[PDB]
């Protein structure tokens, strides 16, 4: 189950700058930002919050989705949890890929999503499949 699902129209996403889709039983959010498309698992790796309801902002020169529940910052391009480490000048830090990023292509003004296999495991996978509870 790893080839293109057409998730909709280029025109339909440019307006709102985000849309959700179900791709081979995996629910994803697609963001269109600064002329680029980014797809990831819809439920936040931290506790399962609705990333499609978060705000997009730049931190350390990287575009991030901010989960609306506990304001975790996830890079659009790599699914990295980002934070500043402060010693009571703040420095930006990562814990690697937390949020599974899928592949997006446009062709003929259609948005196509392909589920990713890389990396082998993401913290968001727990909230992406089967039996779970979500915590706010
Ligand atoms: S569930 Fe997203 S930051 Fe806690």
């Amino acid at each position: 189950k790893y080839t293109s699902v057409c998730v909709g129209r280029e025109e339909d996403i440019r307006k709102s700058e985000r849309m959700t889709a179900v791709v081979h039983d995996r629910e994803v959010v697609i963001f269109y930002h600064k002329g680029e498309y980014h797809a990831m698992d819809i439920r936040c790796y931290h506790s399962g919050g609705p990333l499609h309801l978060g705000e997009i902002e730049d931190f350390n020169g990287q575009s991030c989705i901010v989960c609306p529940w506990h304001k975790y910052k996830i890079t659009l391009a790599t699914g990295e949890g980002l934070y500043q480490s402060i010693n009571p000048k703040p420095k930006w830090c990562s814990k690697g890929v937390k949020q599974r990023i899928h592949t997006v292509k446009v062709d003929n003004g259609n948005i196509y999503v392909t589920l990713s296999k890389e990396p082998f495991k993401c913290d968001s996978d727990y909230y992406a499949t089967g039996e779970f509870k979500v915590i706010q």
